[PDB]
């Protein structure tokens, strides 16, 4: 496994009411930005991911544009949501 | 308080189901949603979640997007709401 502990913990179970900070790649700095933009729960971000038809380029771009995530951070968050969906959607 | 289409949807993961699998989304609404880029039910789940599961906003969004009436929006909303209670 080369994933973050955060990734493993998030992909292992339904997300429910988890804050955006539970997402892999989303540390406190990106988290605060997301929240201020209205993305206050991981499921709201899951929502954007689905509205964008799980497209990697658009989602990672959306993340960069919304909270200034870098390549590694957006890749980690994308991977997190992709795997979660493969497991529970 | 529900149709069997509703119960069938709410009982399992939605995977790649078309939008037409959603309670209240018939062929007419389904075509209209597809033309707007909402082809799979999970994309509509996406909008539901982006709107924070808000009934009024989601139902109004559905109406504005495909012209669903009061009953059709009610059924679709209830469908996505219960599915989330079960799997989200």
């Amino acid at each position: 496994m080369t994933t973050s502990q955060k990734h493993r913990d998030f992909v292992a179970e339904p997300m429910g009411e988890k804050p955006v900070g539970s997402l892999a790649g989303i540390g406190e700095v990106l988290g605060k930005k997301l929240e201020e933009r209205g993305f206050d729960k991981a499921y709201v971000v899951l929502g954007q991911f689905l509205v964008l038809k799980k497209d990697e380029d658009l989602f990672r771009e959306w993340l960069k544009d919304t909270c200034g995530a870098n390549a590694k951070q957006s890749r980690d968050c994308f991977g997190c949501l992709r795997e979660w969906c493969d497991a529970f959607l």
